[PDB]
């Protein structure tokens, strides 16, 4: 823990505070109603929620170091350039302090040749070019491994499933919300922007052909077929065909929101059936993916349950409490996860829906948060699958 | 060097910066011209000078401890809760937060109630009581012995001469325009300002009274009382009576130019023969105070120079270049130390002295800064005086 890296992380942090702060007041004072930001909201709620997922995750790194969770074996990572959590939250508050930046840009452009729309622009082209620069610059062995992470997990059935890409695969269905504001920002440009004065002031809110909803699917696509790849090479069943099945229910729930949202403006009788359709879907997965996290993912509900009452035996937290409000913060969040997809698959909340998007998708980073701890301290204590050699 | 020192002090000085950066732009645009802002730029100018002088202390404290200047030893501290450069950095930043945001909400008050005026008072009265607040609170041991050399120092014939005190009534000797900044807040507070709207909008500013001389002879009032002590603990005149004889210097300096300015308005034919007197001991107290830093304080200029020529033997810094740009910029400031402390003494340029005292304190301060490290450098190399026991 040098020094710099230390001072780095509080000058970066006490700068994003500032920066927020002053974002708040040009929002409440400077910001002017007559423009329509939610396009802008879109594009940097994509990038917050990096930025967050980032702080979260150095939260995560701390709290598996300070616990004994060994997740850089887990992670099958080089124990001697490890990402430490004290360089995901410099990396996080650079990021948020690039982000504040263009949006304090957006709001009051201190230019008069530069338009508003490449703030986005630059910020996004930035953070690619962060990530993919081939020089040896800032962190270089932590975005090639990334990178390479990124290469493996979006070709997933060429390639054996480690631990790695079913983890970021897994991420990026918590986070398929980025996913889903790159894909609003490219069709943004490329149609409803007019590229005169500004990105105020839309076909792509809608689903007019449905792209984002295989947008939506690609996380769970590729965990889908993941799993499909684990049976291929370990012919068994009752993990990786019942883990298959449960990202097939996020298929079949998406797919018939799309067709209940498409139904509505066409007027067909089938809609009542598709909603009836989509409630019993919307469960499924529900229950599926909460079931799921408690006693495949976490671990908890066991039968050796012993002192520790409706949990497991081995526990490396301190408090128990812990547990059980994670349990009930993971039974709350599900439910609002699979509301916030379906309403991201359908167009039948204008209203509501992007301020529930907005609100829900940061609580989904956080549920993804919490269900790190648990997930990579239930692998510690017990190989799941990606293991095969010992306990540990 | 505790983690969430370092943090500390990245956080204070990333808010600092953006607080400063944020100054600057309030101060083109939201700054409004028709409020003479003179008595403002004066008591924040206090409270800078301050800042500025913990921070270079701070870096001072680094210099000292990586060249091998034994500092905790020489300052009589115990090597125990010593503070470090983080602590001092971290003082710096934090006092420098609150200086920018009492500044901030004179520029712009967002309270209705609340006055402008009261942000200085506030700001101030703040830092009286984080120094003398009697609970055990931040850095409690530090500042208790700050009160006690405050006590110490003031009341000088009283108490025997230790290296403490000498060192902190020399740099109330580089610091006296904060003296004088808090003599002018009194003056304008009692006198000047009316308490209705704000500070803006004096008999202060003159010598009608010439109180503020004495304050301004007042650190080497209290050096030259020192001086006068040593030599009455120890009967040898050659360092105290000639160092008496340059704080004497000042002291004829000083009130030779209050002299002149009284007589300006005045008109007697003796305000030539003022100047000229003036001339004299500007002359005499630069070249004594400038012969005397680089031969006795600083210890350079001996003749055992041998390979490090123009300096002395013994040498603890790397590079004799700092040396020499360290030599030419006491050359150049302490000229300008005399010439700003003239013309404060002074009523006759009231229209660039304002300026060019704000401009030099800072670098009067910056010259006590470099001084500070050659001086103690040559305590640690060879006693002068405050030891009577080693070397070291
Ligand atoms: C509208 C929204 C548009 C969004 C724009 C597109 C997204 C921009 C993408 C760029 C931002 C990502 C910044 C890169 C940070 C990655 C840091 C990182 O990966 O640290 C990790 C830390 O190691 C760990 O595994 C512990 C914590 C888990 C790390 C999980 C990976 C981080 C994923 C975050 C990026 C996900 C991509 C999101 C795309 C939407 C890699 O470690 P290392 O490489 O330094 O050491 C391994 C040893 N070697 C290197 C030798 C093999
Ligand atoms: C209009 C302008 C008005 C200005 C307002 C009035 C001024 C406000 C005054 C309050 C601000 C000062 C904040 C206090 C910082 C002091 C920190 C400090 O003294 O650290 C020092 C660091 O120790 C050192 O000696 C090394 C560096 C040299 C320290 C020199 C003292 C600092 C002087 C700064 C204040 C000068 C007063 C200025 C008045 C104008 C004390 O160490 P310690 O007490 O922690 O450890 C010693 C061991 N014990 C304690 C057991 C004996």
């Amino acid at each position: 823990a040098p020094a710099w890296t230390t001072f780095r992380v509080g000058l970066f942090c006490g700068i994003f505070i500032v920066l927020n702060i002053t974002l708040v007041l040009a929002a409440v004072f400077k910001l002017e109603t007559d423009r329509s930001i939610w396009p802008l909201i879109r594009i940097y709620r994509g990038g917050f929620l990096l930025i967050e997922f980032l702080f979260l995750l150095g939260i995560n790194t701390y709290g598996w170091r300070q616990a004994g969770v060994n997740h850089v074996l887990i992670f099958e990572l080089n124990p001697r350039s490890n990402l430490s959590h004290q360089h995901l939250f410099e990396i996080a508050g650079f990021l948020g302090i690039l982000w504040c930046l263009s949006l304090l840009a957006c709001f009051f452009a201190p230019i008069s040749v530069i338009p508003t729309y490449v703030y986005p622009l630059a910020l996004y082209g930035f953070m690619v070019f962060f990530l993919i620069n081939p020089t040896k610059t800032f962190y270089y062995k932590s975005r090639f491994w990334l990178l390479k992470l990124l290469f493996r997990v979006f070709t997933a059935p060429f390639h054996k499933v480690g631990f790695a890409d079913f983890w970021l695969a897994d991420q990026l269905n918590s986070l398929s919300v980025i996913l889903m504001d790159l894909e609003y920002m490219i069709c943004f440009y490329s149609l409803e922007l007019k590229w005169d004065e500004s990105k105020g002031l839309g076909i792509c809110h809608k689903y007019t052909y449905g792209v984002r909803a295989i947008v939506q699917c690609i996380p769970a696509w590729l965990r889908f077929i993941q799993c499909l790849r684990r049976y291929r090479d370990t012919k068994r069943a009752f993990p990786h065909l019942v883990n298959a099945g449960k990202y097939s229910t996020t298929f079949f729930m998406v797919t018939f929101a799309a067709l209940y949202s498409t139904h509505k403006e066409r007027g067909h009788s089938d809609t009542m059936v598709f909603f009836y359709l989509w409630i019993v879907f919307y469960i499924i997965s529900s229950c599926y993916t909460l079931i799921w996290d408690l006693k495949m993912d976490w671990g908890l509900f066991d039968k050796n349950a012993g002192e520790n009452t409706f949990l497991r035996e081995e526990i490396v937290y301190p408090q128990k409490a812990y547990y059980y409000c994670a349990i009930i913060e993971d039974v709350i969040l599900r439910f609002a996860w699979t509301i916030q997809i379906s309403i991201t698959s359908t167009t039948l909340l204008p209203h509501s829906g992007d301020i529930i998007a907005t609100v829900f998708a940061p609580l989904e980073v956080f549920r993804r948060f919490v269900w790190n701890f648990f997930r990579l301290e239930n692998e510690h204590l017990n190989n799941c699958g990606e293991f095969r050699a010992v306990r540990d």
